[PDB]
């Protein structure tokens, strides 16, 4: 979990490759990201996404999404082959100015939205993780300002969830609605930034922040850490703090 006596920082007690050479999040450095013209511009292909359910996972919620066949997958950019959608979830603050786990310049936004994706090689999310290119996770900084009316449903059903194991069937839902007008991107070789931490990860960045209301973002905050009938702990703060960079290079598509 998150809190004063199991958060991240003590994570590396069980998951020694917390201090690996290749974790995440980072923060972006903008003047010393490297222009590589040889990246491809994204390939989003999310027109036949089936939503399936939303789950609070005790560290999250998550929307999963059928990965059955290629019906919503991500290709280009840094990438080689197909990777299909499983599942999208946030990391966000207590306050506005806190909750992305990746910064910009050591600015910090109020949350993240992570879109997570695996190789279709591998057959299937388990095996992928295994691997070095295993998953690639599109990342997305949300700024408090207007509402995002495609994120409405998701925090309309956020009532029936509320702690720690609750499902709810969520079906019909387009991830569309919640992409940038640019999809610019930086691109960073790194790890999940849960446990257990495995460095599987092609990180795909965006530029350009999405913004949501206050409102929609307090109702993110009213979510439950613990399961029905256990004292109530607040979800938030869910987020890892930046990690070293140590022997990697982010990249940039655009200059
Ligand atoms: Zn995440």
């Amino acid at each position: 979990g998150y809190g004063k006596h199991n958060g991240p920082e003590h994570w590396h007690k069980d998951f020694p490759i917390a201090k690996g050479e290749r974790q995440s999040p980072v923060d972006i450095d903008t003047h010393t990201a490297k222009y590589d013209p040889s990246l491809k511009p994204l390939s989003v292909s999310y027109d036949q996404a089936t939503s399936l359910r939303i789950l609070n996972n005790g560290h999250a919620f998550n929307v999963e999404f059928d990965d059955s066949q290629d019906k919503a997958v991500l290709k280009g950019g840094p990438l080689d082959g197909t990777y299909r959608l499983i599942q999208f979830h946030f990391h966000w603050g207590s306050l506005d100015g806190q909750g992305s786990e990746h910064t910009v310049d050591k600015k910090k936004y109020a949350a993240e939205l992570h879109l997570v994706h695996w190789n279709t090689k591998y057959g299937d999310f388990g095996k992928a993780v295994q691997q070095p290119d295993g998953l690639a996770v599109l990342g997305i900084f949300l700024k408090v300002g207007s509402a995002k009316p495609g994120l409405q449903k998701v925090v309309d059903v956020l009532d029936s969830i509320k702690t720690k194991g609750k499902s709810a069937d969520f079906t019909n839902f387009d991830p569309r609605g919640l992409l940038p007008e640019s999809l610019d991107y930086w691109t960073y070789p790194g790890s999940l930034t849960t446990p257990p931490l495995l460095e599987c990860v092609t990180w795909i960045v965006l530029k350009e922040p999405i913004s949501v209301s206050s409102e929609q973002v307090l109702k993110f905050r009213k979510l439950n850490f613990n399961g029905e009938g256990e004292p109530e702990e607040l979800m938030v703060d869910n987020w890892r703090p930046a990690q070293p960079l140590k022997n990697r290079q982010i990249k940039a598509s655009f200059k």
